[PDB]
């Protein structure tokens, strides 16, 4: 559909097109730190990204992705507030115009920079697409940026953003090490929501990390370089790429640090 970021088809305009936009487990939220309790039966979380097989890089006009293999268990996702096994399968960045927003996710109200999305699919449904239309079908690791010093995993990203510039342009991106972009910590907060794009789907289980990452001010200033339009059509700035928290309605934010 014509969704984007704009005043004019941005997060206010996508109840018209995708009703469940105003549903009861929609993301993202803001983190109250205070209201997320300690849960104990929480088991370790398990990101196992060894095997991950990188593809290729794309700007799809709403973000930049990077695909990986996920044909057989490579990177997976285990443990935590998870049942069985997920697959990676991309991710991707939102970000915003100031290095004081950009993020999806709030905590106590905060804005970050930015924020990855790792995308994991149930390998109990066999493929994403069946995946993706389930309760239990998908989980995302979620990572706050924060501008200070550089964060040399994520360079290697920054430095083929200028290849793809516009919306339909991809680039080779093989051999990434998506271990790389992880803070020290694993520990999260995790919730059931939702794609925080259109369509909307009510199917994610988010595991949102602690603590942020550190990239550079030149890094995220790479991000605000890329472009919503496709080649030869008028610049705009992809930029603001993000949508604001919604209404928690009767979900609680489980920790799994004390
Ligand atoms: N390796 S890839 O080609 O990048 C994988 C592409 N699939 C995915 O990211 C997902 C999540 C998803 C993303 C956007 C959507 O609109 C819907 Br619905 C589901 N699969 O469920
Ligand atoms: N934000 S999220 O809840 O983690 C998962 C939903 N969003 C995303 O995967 C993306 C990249 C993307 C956008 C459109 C697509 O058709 C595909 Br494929 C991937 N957002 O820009
Ligand atoms: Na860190
Ligand atoms: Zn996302």
């Amino acid at each position: 559909h014509h969704w984007g970021y704009g005043k004019h088809n941005g997060p206010e305009h996508w109840h018209k097109d995708f009703p469940i936009a105003k549903g009861e487990r929609q993301s993202p939220v803001d983190i109250d730190t205070h209201t997320a309790k300690y849960d104990p039966s929480l088991k370790p979380l398990s990101v196992s990204y060894d095997q991950a097989t990188s593809l290729r890089i794309l700007n799809n006009g709403h973000s930049f992705k990077v695909n990986f293999d996920d044909s057989q268990d490579k990177a997976v996702l285990k443990g935590g507030p998870l049942d069985g096994t997920y697959r990676l399968t991309q991710f991707h960045f939102h970000w915003g115009s100031l290095d004081g927003q950009g993020s999806e996710h709030t905590v106590d109200k905060k804005k970050y920079a930015a924020e990855l999305h790792l995308v994991h699919w149930n390998t109990k449904y066999g493929d994403a697409s069946k995946a993706s239309q389930q309760p239990d079908g998908l989980a995302v690791l979620g990572i706050f940026l924060k501008v200070g010093s550089a964060k040399p995993g994520l360079q290697k990203v920054v430095d083929v953003l200028d290849s793809i510039k516009t919306k339909g342009k991809s680039a080779d991106f093989t051999n990434f090490d998506p271990r790389g972009l992880l803070p020290e910590s694993l520990d999260y907060w995790t919730y059931p929501g939702s794609l925080t794009t259109p369509p909307l789907n009510e199917t994610v289980t988010w595991i949102v990390l602690k603590e942020p990452i550190s990239v550079s001010s030149e890094q995220v200033l790479k991000f605000r370089k890329l472009n919503f339009n496709g080649e030869g059509e008028p610049e705009e700035l992809m930029v603001d790429n993000w949508r604001p928290a919604q209404p928690l309605k009767n979900r609680q934010i489980k920790a799994s640090f004390k």
